[PDB]
């Protein structure tokens, strides 16, 4: 349907270069698949700070995932996930930046660890929120639970755990199908 979807992706120092690249490729795969639909996309990299890599209006103008992401630079700092989610809620979903009043808001968060900051994400709560937690830091039920606070309910649907960044490929294949 009419979906305004934002990727919020981790660019902290704990991600290896190849891992950060797998994230970019995942986002391109998704966008390529949903070309020529009612989907609109935006992407934000977060680390210590929050960098909008492209807004919805950027997407409407070009609709080319390669061009939209070509200058992305890995920030290699902290993992301020609380600040990042609030940033998306208030700074990215705006009509002035191409967001649509009647579109469903979706936020896809991709990270390798726990947030380095703190607070709440009240402002983003109405958004449909998936979080993809990847790698060695999420190998136990207890470590995986730390992500639930960022996601819609139930966690069994909205929190995805991958053992490696190579599994983003497999996740895309699975997601591809859910497309009606
Ligand atoms: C199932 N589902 C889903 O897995 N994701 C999802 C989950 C992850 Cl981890 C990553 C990415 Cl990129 C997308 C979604 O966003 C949805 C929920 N959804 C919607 C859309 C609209 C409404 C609504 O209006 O209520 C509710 N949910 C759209 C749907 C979807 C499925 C596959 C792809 C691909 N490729 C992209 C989107």
């Amino acid at each position: 349907m009419n979906v305004d979807l934002v990727f919020l992706f981790d660019g902290s120092m704990s991600l290896q270069p190849d891992e950060f690249q797998k994230i970019l490729d995942f986002m391109k795969d998704v966008m390529k698949k949903l070309s020529n639909t009612s989907y609109q996309f935006a992407a934000v990299q977060f680390s210590t700070s929050y960098k909008t890599e492209f807004d919805f209006s950027d997407y409407v103008k070009r609709k080319d995932p390669d061009a939209l992401l070509k200058h992305v630079k890995h920030m290699l700092l902290l993992t301020n996930t609380f600040g990042a989610i609030n940033y998306v809620a208030t700074e990215v979903f705006r009509e002035e930046l191409g967001a649509r009043p009647d579109a469903t808001k979706v936020l896809i968060i991709i990270t390798d660890g726990e947030a380095t900051d703190s607070g709440n994400i009240d402002a983003a709560k109405d958004i449909i929120r998936y979080i993809i937690g990847i790698g060695k830091h999420f190998q136990t039920k207890e470590s995986q639970e730390t992500l639930h606070k960022f996601a819609s309910k139930p966690a069994s649907e909205f929190v995805k755990i991958l053992d490696t960044f190579e599994k983003l490929k497999d996740l895309f294949t699975e997601l591809q199908k859910k497309i009606y």
